Order: structure tokens, then C-alpha cells, then sequence
């Protein structure tokens, strides 16, 4: 089906075989280089108005842990930034690596973080999420890096639910959670246009990658990387990494919202 993964056999180098978008010219993630980035004084701040009550479920689909929100109407919204209008929060998920010294998808001046949080939104202008996938700005993602430090209390609440989704196919209720609670102090961001870092890798994403990383504990990162990609009874298989290697920037330009 959508069969894919991050192993050498089913991994990123092979995704284009079944998912031809993977080989596109506007793929993500990318390496950011500050020598190649300027402050764009025209970039506006962004804001969110999330309803914690819009949270619905948490699930393990075999290649990440995802929280899903009610996006049947304009409930939890993201606005401003380089966006043409308000976008609906649909879900958030994470990428991680096998140890703390890597795991992020994007990198900044060569630096890699322990993980990357992606909050996925879409533009109601396009009617549905599925149709939004066919527009270069259909989806808007808030990318947040995760760095090692002190335990994050807000992140802990999320981690406390992982026990319910240890294996692939597991899905459990997850309500009353405002993921804005995870955001760092600064709303400073970089932006550029790219794709999903997972198949089918549609080129429909406006990236709002935050300058400041959220901090979590090494211990929390261990919990995050304790999930399995196998189902309740099978041969336990660890899901220890799910980050995609950097793709060609081509002629795209990343912009900074901050001086
Ligand atoms: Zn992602």
C-alpha cells in the first residue's frame, strides 16, 4: 500500500519509486544556511487560537505518533505570518532519531536537534485537506526543534499518553490539550515553501520554522523513541528513527522574520 519506511530497504532513497512526488523540485526538509538567509521586514507575526477541546485522538501509525484535532470547521486556527489567511489545525506529530545528537529534519548552519515537532494546518479556501494537497500553499506547518535540557512539563502531558499507543495501529482518545502549550517564548521564524517529508511527499507546504527550540529532557526523548512500528503481537520492532535526509533547495530562498 503506502508501503515505506526509514530502513535501507524501504527508505527515503527509494520512496520516489512508488511515490513519484518524492523526487520533486520543492521537497523538504532542507538545510538552512544563514549566509543564504536575510531578514525580510515585510514578514508579519503569526498567532494561534487553538481550542484545547478540539483534540480528539492520539495514534501510532507505524511511522510516527500523531495527535488529531477536529478540523471539520474553523475551530483551532493559525493566522498571519506569510499566510494569505487563516488555516485550520488538523494534527501534530514528531520526528526523532536514535540518539540525542540528531533527529531533526531541518538543520541550521549544520546543527541538528534531537527532534522536530510539526503542527499541520490547512487552508479552508481549498475546501478540504485532500484538495489542499494540490496547492503550493495548501498546508501550513509550524516546525519546532527539540533541544536537550530541563524536563518540559507541557510536553510531559503528551508523553503520558504514549503508553496507550506503543504499537502500530493503536489509537486512543486524547482530549483537552492545547498544543500551543508546547511553543517556546519567541515566535521568530524562518519561512520557505516545500513538501511533506513523508510519502506521498506532496509539494503543498508553507513552512514556519521557529528560531527558538522547545526544551525537553533526555529522559523525555527516550520515551519518545520507545515506540514500536510493529503491532500488538508481532515481533517487536523499535521505531527508533523517522527523519528524512535533506533535499535539494534548488532556487528556493528561505526568509527570516527576525533581524
Ligand atoms: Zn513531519
Amino acid at each position: 500500500a503506502k508501503e515505506w519506511g526509514y530502513a535501507s530497504h524501504n527508505g527515503p532513497d527509494h520512496w520516489h519509486e512508488l511515490f513519484p512526488n518524492a523526487k520533486g523540485e520543492n521537497q523538504s526538509p532542507i538545510e538552512l544556511h544563514t549566509k543564504d538567509i536575510r531578514h525580510d521586514p515585510s514578514l508579519q507575526p503569526w498567532s494561534v487560537s487553538y481550542d484545547g477541546g478540539s483534540a480528539k485522538t492520539i495514534l501510532n501509525n507505524g511511522h510516527t505518533c500523531r495527535v488529531v484535532f477536529d478540523d471539520t470547521y474553523d475551530r483551532s486556527m493559525l493566522r498571519g505570518g506569510p499566510l494569505p489567511g487563516p488555516y485550520r489545525l488538523r494534527q501534530f506529530h514528531l520526528h526523532w532519531g536514535s540518539s540525542d545528537d540528531h533527529g531533526s529534519e531541518h538543520t541550521v548552519d549544520g546543527v541538528k536537534y534531537a527532534a522536530e515537532l510539526h503542527l499541520v494546518h490547512w487552508n479552508p479556501k481549498y475546501n478540504t485537506f485532500k484538495e489542499a494537497l494540490k496547492q503550493r500553499d495548501g498546508i501550513a506547518v509550524i516546525g519546532i526543534f527539540l533541544k536537550i535540557g530541563h524536563e518540559n512539563g507541557e510536553f510531559q502531558i503528551f508523553l503520558d499518553a504514549l503508553d496507550k499507543i506503543k504499537t502500530k495501529g493503536k489509537e486512543a482518545p486524547f482530549t483537552k490539550f492545547d498544543p500551543s502549550s508546547l511553543f517556546p517564548a519567541s515566535r521568530d521564524y524562518w519561512t520557505y515553501q516545500g513538501s511533506f517529508t513523508t510519502p506521498p511527499c506532496e509539494e503543498c507546504i508553507v513552512w514556519l520554522l521557529l528560531k527558538e527550540p522547545m526544551t525537553v529532557s533526555s529522559d523525555q526523548m527516550a520515551k519518545l523513541r520507545s515506540l514500536l512500528s510493529s503491532a500488538e503481537n508481532e515481533p517487536p520492532v523499535p521505531l527508533v528513527s523517522n527523519w528524512r535526509p535533506p533535499q535539494p533547495i534548488n532556487n528556493r530562498v528561505v526568509r527570516a522574520s527576525f533581524k
